[PDB]
Parts: structure tokens; sequence; C-alpha cells
């Protein structure tokens, strides 16, 4: 089915999109690097991020709400993708296949573009890394900087009251389940 194609290419492109962004940043740091200077300032940046992780960790008194919020955010993601799958089929049934096939065409063009750039970016980094020892240190420290960045934001999506948060997410789940049901009713109505 066309929507099986659409889903696949969106999955693959977003990952490419994310991975290319990281490579862009690495090259931007290694071309700009005076590399010893760049290393020092990455240490300080990672130092500041690790203390923020610690600060935010202490603002979390219990992991039990954290677990719950994480669980609800996952459920919300499941429900949204399923609602999107139902809306696409419903549009397709109502309005025909010309709209997916153009979307697919655009998605396969961007996919090829994204992969071409990925290969170029990755090729540039190997060249940039080259008989250099500082260069790997810079690689690791940027990688660490990426993970600490992600960790600070994870702890920011939590801390504000954790139970007010669970209250919100559970209301959103009610809305999505209501929407899911309407979309399935319209779908069965169409395929009758």
């Amino acid at each position: 089915s066309p929507e099986d194609e659409i889903e696949r290419l969106e999955r693959e492109n977003e990952k490419l999109e994310r991975e290319n962004e990281r490579l862009e940043r690495e090259i931007r740091w290694l071309e700009e690097g005076q590399l010893e200077d760049k290393v020092e300032e990455l240490l300080s940046k990672n130092y500041h991020l690790e203390n923020e992780v610690e600060r935010l960790k202490k603002l979390v008194g219990s992991g039990s709400p954290e677990d719950k919020i994480e669980e609800l955010k996952r459920k919300i993601e499941k429900l949204k993708r399923e609602n999107e799958r139902l809306e696409r089929e419903n549009e397709w049934l109502e309005r025909g296949s010309g709209s997916p096939e153009d979307k697919i065409e655009e998605l396969k063009r961007k996919n090829r573009e994204l992969k071409e750039k990925n290969k170029e970016l990755k090729e540039k980094i190997y060249r940039l890394k080259e008989s250099g020892q500082l260069e790997d240190k810079v690689e690791e420290l940027l990688s660490k900087n990426y993970h600490l960045e992600n960790e600070v934001e994870r702890l920011k999506k939590l801390v504000g009251s954790p139970e007010n948060e669970i209250k919100e997410l559970e209301e959103e789940i009610r809305e999505l389940e209501e929407k899911n049901e309407e979309l399935k009713r319209k779908n069965e109505w169409l395929k009758r």
C-alpha cells in the first residue's frame, strides 16, 4: 500500500535529517578549530552541562512520576502515529491515490538528497580527522556534549509539577483515544 511506502521514507529521512545535523556540527567545529583552544572550551561546555544534569537530578525527588510521564509520552506517540495512519487512509479512500504518489515522489527525492549529503559529510569528516590525535578527542567530547545536551533536556521535560504534568498527559491521551475512535468509525463507514 502507498502509506506503507510513505511511512518508510519518513522514518528513514528523519533519521538522515538527525544524523546529518550532527555531522554538520562536527565539521563546523573541526574546520573552525586552533584546535587545542576548541578542546578546552568543549571541556568547559561539557563541565557546565554535567553540573546542570546534577542540578536537575536533585530537583527530581521521585523516579516514580518520571517513569509515569515517560510512559504516557510514549503512549501519546503511539496514538498519534496511529491516528495519522487512519487519517491518511481515510483521505486516500475519500480522495484517491494521486496525493500519496506525489508525496512519495517528493519523499524519494529528498531521501536521495539526504543520502548523498550524508555520504559527502561523512567523507569530509574522515578527511578532516586525518595523523591527528586531537581530532579524536574532539570527536569524543562533541559526542559527550551531544549526550549531556540530550540529558539536560530530558530532565527539563520533567521539571513545574510532575503530577500536574501527568494530569495533562492523561487528558491528552483521552483526547487522542476519542479521536482514534472517531477515525476508526469513519474508516469502517467508508470501507462498508
